[PDB]
RNA sequence: GCGGAUUUAGCUCAGUUGGGAGAGCGCCAGACUGAAGAUCUGGAGGUCCUGUGUUCGAUCCACAGAAUUCGCACCA
RNA sequence: GAGCCGGUAGCGGGCGUGGAUCCCUGGAUGUCCGAAUGGGGGAACCCGGCCGGCGGGAACGCCGGUCACCGCGCUUUUGCGCGGGGGGAACCUGGGGAACUGAAACAUCUCAGUACCCAGAGGAGAGGAAAGAGAAAUCGACUCCCUGAGUAGCGGCGAGCGAAAGGGGACCAGCCUAAACCGUCCGGCUUGUCCGGGCGGGGUCGUGGGGCCCUCGGACACCGAAUCCCCAGCCUAGCCGAAGCUGUUGGGAAGCAGCGCCAGAGAGGGUGAAAGCCCCGUAGGCGAAAGGUGGGGGGAUAGGUGAGGGUACCCGAGUACCCCGUGGUUCGUGGAGCCAUGGGGGAAUCUGGGCGGACCACCGCCUAAGGCUAAGUACUCCGGGUGACCGAUAGCGCACCAGUACCGUGAGGGAAAGGUGAAAAGAACCCCGGGAGGGGAGUGAAAUAGAGCCUGAAACCGUGGGCUUACAAGCAGUCACGGCC
RNA sequence: GCGUAGGGAAACCGAGUCCGAACAGGGCGCAAAGUCCGCGGCCGUGGACCCGAAACCGGGCGAGCUAGCCCUGGCCAGGGUGAAGCUGGGGUGAGACCCAGUGGAGGCCCGAACCGGUGGGGGAUGCAAACCCCUCGGAUGAGCUGGGGCUAGGAGUGAAAAGCUAACCGAGCCCGGAGAUAGCUGGUUCUCCCCGAAAUGACUUUAGGGUCAGCCUCAGG
RNA sequence: GGGGGAUGACCCCAGGCGGUAGGGGAGCGUUCCCGAUGCCGAUGAAGGCCGACCCGCGAGGCGGCUGGAGGUAAGGGAAGUGCGAAUGCCGGCAUGAGUAACGAUAAAGAGGGUGAGAAUCCCUCUCGCCGUAAGCCCAAGGGUUCCUACGCAAUGGUCGUCAGCGUAGGGUUAGGCGGGACCUAAGGUGAAGCCGAAAGGCGUAGCCGAAGGGCAGCCGGUUAAUAUUCCGGCCCUUCCCGC
RNA sequence: CAAAUCCGCCUCCCAACAAGCUCUGCGUGGUGGGGAAGCCCGUACGGGUGACAACCCCCCGAAGCCAGGGAGCCAAGAAAAGCCUCUAAGCACAACCUGCGGGAACCCGUACCGCAAACCGACACAGGUGGGCGGGUGCAAGAGCACUCAGGCGCGCGGGAG
RNA sequence: CCGCAGUGAACAGGCUCUGGCGACUGUUUACCAAAAACACAGCUCUCUGCGAACUCGUAAGAGGAGGUAUAGGGAGCGACGCUUGCCCGGUGCCGGAAGGUCAAGGGGAGGGGUGCAAGCCCCGAACCGAAGCCCCGGUGAACGGCGGCCGUAACUAUAACGGUCCUAAGGUAGCGAAAUUCCUUGUCGGGUAAGUUCCGACCUGCACGAAAAGCGUAACGACCGGAGCGCUGUCUCGGCGAGGGACCCGGUGAAAUUGAACUGGCCGUGAAGAUGCGGCCUACCCGUGGCAGGACGAAAAGACCCCGUGGAGCUUUACUGCAGCCUGGUGUUGGCUCUUGGUCGCGGCGCGGCUGGGGGCCUAACCCUCGGAUGGGGGGACAGCGCUUGGCGGGCAGUUUGACUGGGGCG
RNA sequence: GGGGGCCUGACUGCGAGGCCUGCAAGCCGAGCAGGGGCGAAAGCCGGGCCUAGUGAACCGGUGGUCCCGUGUGGAAGGGCC
């Protein structure tokens, strides 16, 4: 576990898949894709209880970063 | 067939003040030539896509069609 | 309760009712590997500090004990004292997660959220007091069984997939904390009124909590534990335990005959061939302990909450809600919601804020954005019970020097093979022979029951006999007539 | 929960109803009434009459096979050919440049071990799942090699034919999906009674399948 | 089908009856559960072995021989049920067949000896084949296979008194040889550090890692086997205490 | 070359066949062997063990012995014990070098096979498997060749016709 | 001096004449094929300025390379010599980006539902808006392609010339019946007793050709083909022999296939190639050493075939989709200034809110940087990187690509 | 079949009862009602002289309904034409 936020999780899942609409606005739709991928934020440098730096991403990051709910800066 | 682009001389096209129908050609003719060509002169060139309407007056403004063209829409 | 030094029957020697073998439970040793963890490493091996005797050190110096890995709290000081990790057939939730095949192709779909891998909890986890369900102003935890229903419904509307409230049933069951309001302080900024963290207030079940003013009011309300012995159940052995003998065919009787008894225990099994009464430590039925684990149930522990109005009000979360992109749901892009979220905007603290399936008015429900919660269902490694369940090519493949022999470098595969008898009384001795094996004697009911020695069939190889066979065709053969036996 | 009416997309009506504005038809009324169970011939889901393949998909398993690549040693008996050079001499200014000596390179030649394996011979239930015989190429080099290791099996490696990857890789092998599907193929058991078939027609990514008909059989009228 | 059936059965005649897929009816044995007011057997359960009574039949009964202990159901129920037959599975057993093979055309033969028995063993004497091997040696691999006394049942593609076969006993000793108690490259690990959905990936220093580096001896003797270790003669090294 | 005396770099003097320190010959201390014996003894599974031995000269001469050589060349040839410099630091009448004398020295490996019936090929299978001189005579040379030295063996089925 | 012989035995090239391809030593398909196949030294286009570009990788990271344009990767040929010509209409690509188009998106006319009403949800469109594609050009050691017929001196035949229709031009130099030439054993020549192989020459080249080079080329090859001398049982039949099985002895003692069988020829037959069925003719019972014909002999449920709306591998303008790559808006991506466009309001200009484009050092993220420390340095709002957009996209993944068919196909 | 007169039934609601037929289709048709046109009227008209000018059901558009409308008031949306 080394790709999340610290101040909460947000990684994983992701069942994408494209098609060729054309519905309600007349006739019916169609299907295709069948893949799976990722989806997340980014991480910055901080620190806690003797150095540590942290990581976690935006959102959250905007938070605790501002504040700090287990270790500040 | 969903939308946009337009509609003037034989061809290709300008045309915005709502009042002159215009240009180029090209085409025809005259001049010149031994002739034709090139140049100069000149002339013609008409369903301003059709109809109806608005207006003192319509290529121009308003109302359908049409046609051409480009893109798009496609599970009867 | 009186025999034993395990399966070894054999030699050689020995303990024992001034309670041996063994059955129990709690012990002390537990060499080396293995999470290994002192250090290294091709496991089961080889290497280091501290203490240690001091030890042969015959007039000369060693094993033993020990000890210490690393991630976890945090009495922080120089950090001293607690937990973890490795397993584990099956079953559990999360994390991740697929083709075949059906659709008589195949891209949607299906198999499925299945198979597998991963992590991790437990003895059970899962889940669990509702921003729930639905609409009779009706219901209320979660779970599980039946039912709802193969219905409402999803869909190249094709193959298929296929809910739920309500009713019946098992069980019942409820609680907390931030939740800055109050006061306590401790530490900061730097003295005020800021954030901070330990103490209580409250610490919300179905709307309340505080803070103020007057009524208060002045003892039976135990949970998931906490506790005491209680029946602590079991834990292996606990032990009594009804009642026949003669005669007899028998190698053997418990059979055939005669009389005789039992009895809540004629369950079966062992007994030389079929017993209620011979053995059975069985069902009859009562029995039983000083240690290891419960409910029931008794008590205090009891932890713990438990009434009245009023007031302008401040107090369960960082993201609800909305846009796009996926999930789960019966919903496969759909008129398509709720809950869950990948990115971006980023509200309110009770006339607040989601909800009852686009939305809107009105009505009705609920009060989130933290947490704990035994019991009712699942699963057999283990122990027992029972069988219209099997008998050695069936059953687990493996009924007992098998997951071993054996092929595979490996992962892995993975067999075959049980039976004499009543018990050995298991064949002393004599014979041919190098022996094995064969001839007698002896056990004996029988050894053509004789040592892989019960039954021991066929196929197939022999030894004798009857008939038959040399100018003759067809697997076969079957009908006629003849001779030998 | 099936029967107790049903008719209709529905509202809803109802022994009547839907189309409709018309007494013209469709569904039904007319009770004939089941229902549970048992035992059977069948039909769907099922691995489901029984074994049969090539393949796809998951997790492991291997370079003591072989192709490579890294590290580190060992190894090539003899002989032959004779370039750079350096020494000396050679007509010119020095030289180019010539010659003679020395000299000893080259994936160089002739050949053992060693590496190979065309060209013929044997062998074909061999000595052997590639070997024996005669013969041949390479023979200080993109040389042969031991020991230590690295990569890996939809991916590796490959002086590259789809080769080699533990003796058949056109995508390894074991366990798992799983007893995959399998109009095709076989296989498909004791007696006896009764009757007695088709090998056409219609539509099919259907033609050596199968739907519906046609020809069989049993129960009642 | 029909004429009367008492339950059978009997009579007429009509009237056929060859039949695979396949349709309907009726019966047979197979191992089990009843013991529907059921039990046989040591003078044989059952299976086996053999047969000129009962049935259309698939089976019955019954009698003779075998063999050591069971099980039968007069009737209804249940099912892992009837087999040549699947190049089927498993086991045995015949074929070809007393022919094909003895694993290199580097050959033997003779005398004696032992033994129950020797072309195939032991001694001995001729003879043939090596000789770059069919040499001793170090390794790697395999692990008692090595020696000695007994023995041959099977393995030895024949024998076999022989064995690298059986049982028993015994054999291999090192301050200086090799491995460690020293060193690192590849590579592998790997506190810190760096990134994964989880398992994990990488990876500094340090460590693991070898016939590469390094390190202190040699020749003779001595048993059935060992030997640079055992003998002895000769040559050394590191640590420690003392001065 | 993170810190000074080390080595690296510049300057002046001794800048040799000088002196330095690590392998072969003599040898030789002194030991062994030593074959042909060999009286006791197997005079034979012969040899275990006692004469004396002799122990000498010339000849050939390495593809890796001194040695980290020298010469040439290009594709231009691995990292940690020892030796000297020293901080921390303690010795500095007790730290390291040396000398003599006494004391200490482990863990696990060896048999025999080993161009192989004992190793891989399932078998006593004319298949493969890495290093060391490989004895001589002859052939221009040479681990090629023919015979043989030491040592090994006759293939593990023998006769008999042709 | 001697014998037939004097490396006496033993180990030890046959040579030559010619042609074709590839230069050459090589390397490779272990158990058929060592070759004209790859490899190459050598050439040419060519992507790339680093933190490269491409290859593995889920993000780290390694590789690259402690390389740095005399370099690193992509490539078609493959000494050397001589020489590589003609066409960019389509295609890939490089450049262009003014114009059309067009996604998400901004951004408002307007309509709609409920609404007593403020409101409260959608549909929404004029215009601005990305790569891509369309359109202009450049592009050949980039893919690829590089004309047809009629007439004419030609006493006879293209041709020196001429006439044309289409195309982007319309084969050039060298070569030629080559291993690209089926009419063909083409026609001439040489080689021979004749020669459909060769080798030379013509050349109407069924279909060579310069870059998967083209003509040739010393040496070079276990390559392939053509010829001459030498020599031998290869052959004119061979005929003899030596050693090894086979045969007789003793010892041992398998193996696939097979329903079963005492299995004769005939001529006929049957499902049309019979020992077994019909007629007939020869016909005693068994064996061993042999010889192959028949028993449709053995091996293996044909690989050639078709059929199952079976399977598996490679291919492109097959279908779809993903990996990666380009790409608009959005985010942790902060300041300062220079500016033009739209718009509605009050061709215009003045203003105004609105909002769009863009140019700048900075710079506090971010990243990188390092160069000896945490500071400096460089870049910097990038970008990495997250989310949605769109696009290319056979690199890969999964399916598919009918029936008839008097054999499958083509038709 | 050739002209001219007005006229459109080139109809809705239906159709007794048959052809061909495994399926679905395909095809015919008096007569009944509402409402016309042509004729004085008896009658003919529900396109053509015919037999070819073709297509399932779903996947959707649209003009009509005012049948459903997922708490009731409605609308998205759906059923029927």
């Amino acid at each position: 576990m080394q790709k999340d936020l610290h101040p909460k999780a947000v990684p994983c899942k992701i069942i994408y898949q494209g098609q060729v609409v054309m519905e309600t606005m007349s006739t019916r739709p169609e299907i295709h894709v069948d893949v799976w991928s990722g989806v997340h934020p980014f991480w910055t440098g901080e620190e806690r209880f003797l150095d540590t730096e942290g990581r976690v991403d935006k959102f959250n990051k905007r938070f605790g970063d501002s504040y700090r709910r287990g270790s500040k800066k």
